[PDB]
């Protein structure tokens, strides 16, 4: 028998902490599976990647972690040649699937914010099951289990070839880290530009005045009569916010007999040529109130809770905050079916015109007038309800994405010492070999990562916290 | 005579990573020093501890860290017997001073939490600078044994079984016990929720004109416009002081000035005062007694429509009603008791004496005198004084949190080594963690010196804003 490097005390001690770890990883991750499959707030199809990731951790804990310790403590591989090959393939496989899982999850967070409309109709359990199958096959192809292995008292070790060490470090850690970084870099640019609405500020917290009363007060303050009001804010530009589409549509409306029934409040100081076209229409028509001034947030909220409709005629609008904050106060949007406006507005919450054509806009303003004569009271409440529901949906999804970045960062920091050390040995071998005891500790920090995701979810997410509390405490 | 384990390449790579780490630790912690000694957000005296703790971590990077690595790579102590004793003495002192600093900070937050106002005036820069020396001295009485025990060409530390075990308890486990127990008391008073929800109680969240809001409110009650006074809370003799207001209304009702005034009194509980209020509501179609539980949003609307908020409290330690009322624009008429006397000044509101209805009726009659002219400046003084209190509490709330993280991170960094060193003292080669792993463990320890400026950037907005102001 080979002399062991571990005393009885060290064996009992190490088997106890690792024993503790295995149990902690299993119950925690089993609880994650349970939370996703039971919690209403967590039963979304994209959350199945977390179920699949939890299993990768449950199986390192049961199929790999005990043999890593037993092999260490014993100074030899006792479990036979067959289980050596299966143990080595899995160890690499389960490590590799966490890497590929974090790439799949990252992309899913990226496309949900960017391609919100198109992507979410593809966020189906069957489609998610297809991607989880794909991550597992990519993890098997990357891991390539058929050749990982290779004796008086036998040993169980990996292939020592240079091309292999490096191929496997890149495929299983360095390239998945490059993908995750790049995707999360693209997520934090979008998250910075598509900032969430001031939920508390954009609300009719007056609970004092009436809609028709606020409208009459507003239209008297500007210098008009009581009628169907239309309103524009934002930069005066042909390239994006599309003020030109509205000014041209008003020129089409002026030639009509229904122009007298309509009131228009245009705002912006973007283009000198467009400002002139705007104020010339204010000079030519008394139904037009052009305000080139910079109106404070306090003034625009007063405007939204008075005007019947808000015209958002953008060529490109990735978020459409103006639509959301306007809908919260009761203004019915008339927007171009572009980017973020296509996502927010429904049949019950507004009118979606085609971007660029003023004839498309003018015809909608006429349709708006036809709807105005009847009970607009219930149509305005669908706008208020949608704006809140969409905003709270996006705030909580923006939060879930952050938690998932924490999951990704903690994984990268847990495996970096090992992969950095294993890569160096692949390169300079002996001249840069991390000592045996440090190398061993480095892949144990790696194994410890399997127990961490359930702590991250608990700490950073209320829905997993509540699910865990409901199971654990009654 | 002996040659190192480290090849020419390793030496170069290791010197570059320790080299980088030393530079990172120095610039980062130097940035913490400048941040506390320049930013008005960090001009609170308690922050000076983080300048002394930044100084500790700079000295680690500069005076001990190059020698730890130099000694390692070289396989012996090249620098001589005198620098061996100073290097070892300092290396232990900077580790203990970090543990003791985190006992001084932990205990500072505890007195901040326990004795709220009396031991807040005590926190002075000259008082804190004395604690910084107290902690630096205590650190020496721990690092360098009072038993005038020796620390021990190699450069080893004293190997005696009892120096090993007493030193781990003194520099790590005892300060880890203090930190934990003190923060156990801290998070026990954190559940009080004594913080003003400024993310809600803000007149910015209200829409329309305040005059138009006060008109519509009175219109809902079917009342004519006039100087609207409000009382909020429960109906009881003591704490709230409903009995001081109902009796104060009786002095005013017997005067031609009551005509002008309007009352929105909100109380629930015992029918003794409730019957007295309802009778005054039946007697005067000018007073409106509300008993039912009112929504958090409707109170925000009342604070932002009514002219004055009456707080006739006998005992009021915090005075949140006043802070919530002030943040909405309402001018308070409150008794100068506990917290109210600490919030309301001469320019913000009207302070009185608890228990006298004649003094409160006189204050209500002074409120009516004031309302006849523009009150807008008083309200702008009300919001200004109350929001400065909410930011002072939030700055204290964050600071206590960011420092639970610093302490938590320090323990995780030193636990591997201090547990390893302790085990060794007990069972020696029977539980000796391997040479390389033991050496890495104290380098995890040395890495903690660069982490603190990263912890502040991430978790404290004031330091993040300060570091952006220095570096751009
Ligand atoms: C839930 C988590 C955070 C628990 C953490 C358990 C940690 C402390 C345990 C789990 C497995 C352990 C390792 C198992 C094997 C070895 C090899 C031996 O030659 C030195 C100790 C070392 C390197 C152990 C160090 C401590 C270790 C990493
Ligand atoms: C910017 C900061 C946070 C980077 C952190 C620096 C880390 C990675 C550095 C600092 C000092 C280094 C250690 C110095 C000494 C030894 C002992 C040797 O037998 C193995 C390598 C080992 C254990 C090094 C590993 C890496 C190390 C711990
Ligand atoms: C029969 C399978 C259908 C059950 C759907 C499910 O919720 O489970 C998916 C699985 O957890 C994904 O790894
Ligand atoms: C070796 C390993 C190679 C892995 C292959 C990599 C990527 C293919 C998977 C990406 C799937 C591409 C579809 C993109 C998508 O669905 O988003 C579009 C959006 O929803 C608007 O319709
Ligand atoms: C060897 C090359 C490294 C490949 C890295 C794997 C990235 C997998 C990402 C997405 C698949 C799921 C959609
Ligand atoms: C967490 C920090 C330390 C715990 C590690 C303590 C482990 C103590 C056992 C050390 C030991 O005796 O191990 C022999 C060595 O592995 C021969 O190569
Ligand atoms: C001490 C022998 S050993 O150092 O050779 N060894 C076999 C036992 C487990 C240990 C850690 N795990 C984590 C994942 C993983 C991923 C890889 O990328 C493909 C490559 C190896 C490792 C393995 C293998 C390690
Ligand atoms: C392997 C040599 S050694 O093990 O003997 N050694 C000398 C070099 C530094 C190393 C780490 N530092 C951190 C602070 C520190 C605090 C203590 O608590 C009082 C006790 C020792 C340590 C030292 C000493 C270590
Ligand atoms: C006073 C410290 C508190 C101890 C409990 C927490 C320790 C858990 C972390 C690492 C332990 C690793 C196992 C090392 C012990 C081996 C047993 C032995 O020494 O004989
Ligand atoms: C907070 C502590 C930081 C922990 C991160 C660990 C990352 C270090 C990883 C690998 C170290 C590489 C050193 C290789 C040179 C040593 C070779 C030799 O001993 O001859």
């Amino acid at each position: 028998p080979p002399r062991g490097q571990y005393s009885a005390g060290a064996v009992a001690g190490l088997a106890a902490v690792v024993g503790f770890l295995i149990v902690f990883t299993v119950v925690g991750n089993v609880l994650v599976v349970i939370a996703v499959l039971t919690s209403r707030a967590l039963r979304a199809p994209q959350n199945l990647f977390l179920v699949s990731l939890a299993s990768a951790d449950i199986l390192v804990a049961t199929l790999v972690m005990p043999f890593s310790l037993a092999n260490e403590l014993m100074a030899y591989w006792y479990f036979g040649q067959w289980w050596c090959g299966v143990y080595l393939a899995l160890d690499v496989l389960f490590c590799t699937s966490s890497a590929v899982h974090l790439c799949a999850i990252s992309l899913d967070r990226y496309w949900s914010v960017t391609q919100a409309v198109e992507y979410n109709l593809k966020r189906t359990p069957r489609r998610v099951k297809a991607t989880i199958v794909a991550v597992w096959l990519i993890s098997a192809v990357i891991s390539f289990p058929p050749l990982v292995s290779l004796a008086a008292y036998p040993q169980c070790g990996l292939n020592d070839e240079t091309w292999y060490i490096l191929s496997s470090c890149i495929g299983s850690f360095f390239a998945p880290c490059l993908i995750m970084g790049l995707v999360y870099a693209r997520i934090y640019r979008v998250a910075k530009l598509r900032t969430g609405i001031d939920c508390s500020f954009w609300n009719e917290s007056y609970l004092t005045g009436s809609r028709d009363e606020r409208k009459k007060s507003l239209l008297s303050k500007f210098g008009m009569d009581e009628g169907v009001t239309f309103m524009f804010i934002g930069r005066f530009d042909r390239g994006q916010k599309g003020v030109d589409v509205l000014l041209k549509a008003i020129e089409i409306l002026s030639s009509k007999k229904e122009f007298q029934e309509m009131r228009f409040i245009i705002i912006g100081k973007g283009d000198p040529e467009l400002e002139g076209w705007a104020r010339s229409l204010e000079e030519k028509h008394g139904n037009v109130k052009v305000i080139t001034e910079m109106l404070s947030r306090e003034f625009v909220r007063e405007l939204y809770g008075s005007v019947d409709f808000v015209i958002i005629p953008s060529y490109f609008e990735p978020f459409g905050l103006v639509a959301l904050e306007a809908m919260c106060l009761g203004a019915i949007p008339i927007a171009s079916a572009v980017g973020g406006l296509r996502d927010i507005i429904t049949n019950e919450t507004g009118i979606l015109v085609k971007a660029g054509d003023p004839g498309e806009l003018a015809n909608a303003i006429l349709k708006a007038l036809e709807l105005s004569r009847s009970d607009l009271s219930k149509f305005r409440e669908n706008c208020k309800k949608r704006a809140m529901s969409f905003s709270v949906a996006q705030a909580r999804e923006k939060r879930f994405t952050f938690v998932l970045a924490v999951v990704m960062g903690v994984w990268v920091l847990c495996w970096f010492p090992f992969f950095f050390s294993y890569s160096l040995y692949g390169i300079c071998r002996e001249a840069c070999q991390v000592p045996g005891p440090l190398f061993k500790f480095f892949f144990w920090i790696g194994y410890c990562n399997s127990s961490l995701n359930p702590v991250i979810y608990t700490v950073f997410n209320q829905d997993f916290r509540r699910s865990f509390k409901h199971i654990l405490f009654r």
